């Protein structure tokens, strides 16, 4: 249970980072 | 150390629905 939210926080880091690299891209296309 | 790992959950959790709201509005303004 300690592992599953260990799991779970990295599991949200990843899409995290997923989505600022979308955020990015988007930014470049309208800047 | 369980609440901890849960309140990182909860904070990413956060930026995610953060980070999904500005693509959404990026997307309004490209689409």
């Amino acid at each position: 249970r300690m592992k599953q939210l260990e799991d779970k926080v990295e599991e949200l880091l990843s899409k995290n980072y997923n989505l600022e690299n979308e955020v990015a891209r988007l930014k470049k296309l309208v800047g």
